[PDB]
């Protein structure tokens, strides 16, 4: 197909959520191979600019400011806020995923984890009254991470987007209003 299943998962949230303006700064979180980042320079336009990373690397995209490396590492988010500046960020998005062993209680907190500190992230970047979209699975820790972004957020909804398959445990958590 022209675009990944992913940048379609993006576009139906832009479509339910529109998170995405002209001119925005947004933080890409486990970009490769880079459709979300795609998507989104189609909406922030030329004079908006993407903060990018992942463990893998992929193609330059212009106005995405891309790094690769391992985010739960503290050097890595050291050199993501070098790229970040004092940029407000309108838009912190995450589609990581762990590496799937296809046990639950194993990647369950795998993939917790990533979300964590992508929510941490949130909290040290994201402007007062920004938004987090974020990709969550179903099942241990989903409760707990909803109300930390509620508490984080004003509005917060969980989405599926049509795209996304019907039989994969994912979700996309949309939280607008980040709070003061
Ligand atoms: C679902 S894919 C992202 C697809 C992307 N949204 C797109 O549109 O092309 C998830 C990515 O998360 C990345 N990832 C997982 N753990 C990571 C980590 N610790 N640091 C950075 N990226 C990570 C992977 O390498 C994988 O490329």
């Amino acid at each position: 197909g022209l675009r990944s299943r992913a940048w379609f998962k993006l576009d139906e949230i832009q479509q339910s959520d529109k998170l995405f303006k002209p001119g925005m700064t947004v933080v890409d979180l486990g970009a490769a191979p880079g459709g979300w980042s795609q998507y989104v320079v189609t909406q922030i336009g030329g004079k908006g600019r993407i903060i990018a990373c992942d463990l893998l690397p992929m193609d330059p995209i212009v106005g995405v400011d891309f790094l690769q490396g391992d985010f739960r590492d503290e050097l890595v988010m050291k050199a993501l806020l070098e790229r970040v500046g004092d940029s407000k960020v309108q838009v912190v998005m995450s589609d990581m995923a762990p590496n799937m062993s296809g046990t639950p209680a194993v990647d369950i907190p795998r993939a917790m984890y990533l979300v964590e500190l992508a929510l941490e992230m949130c909290r040290d970047v994201l402007a007062p009254g920004g938004s987090f979209v974020v990709k969550v699975f179903q099942g241990e820790g989903f409760d707990e991470y909803l109300r930390e972004i509620r508490s984080l957020f004003t509005k917060v909804k969980v989405r599926k987007p049509d795209s996304s398959r019907a039989r994969s445990r994912e979700v996309y958590i949309v939280a607008t209003g980040r709070k003061p």
